[PDB]
């Protein structure tokens, strides 16, 4: 079971299990969750800001967090 | 440049132009839900099914890796 299917690119999970396959193909891991985080944060944000013209508080509101955090992210990113 | 499709990046920019011309106040945790499920199923995949090794692959604890293959269902 998978909790949506309105992210397609055909959904997006099927680009992250490619991605990583592809990966795993080439040797010791230990970062591998915060190595996919950024790589999908990054562009999330990129993308939330765009739609709402860089309105911060409606960036956290439409994503569920609240504006700290988003600044955190954003900071983490340099996007600040 | 290590995780590639090209960049995976690029696909979750289009995924979400896609998802945007649909149109919410849960997408941080709907894209985390559409990452995370498939990192956790390769990875499990990849240790056949050994935690120890999953969770020190990822760079979390056990616990922690426990709590998200609950929290998707995947017990």
């Amino acid at each position: 079971r998978v909790n949506s299917d309105v992210l397609t690119v055909k959904p997006l999970r099927d680009s992250v299990k490619q991605a990583l396959k592809n990966y795993f193909a080439q040797q010791d891991v230990n970062d591998l969750y915060e190595l996919v985080l950024a790589e999908v944060e990054q562009p999330l944000l990129d993308m939330v800001m765009q739609y709402t013209r860089a309105n911060q508080t409606r960036a956290a509101l439409m994503m569920g967090i609240n504006r700290g955090t988003l600044r955190k992210k954003l900071k983490k990113y340099g996007m600040n």
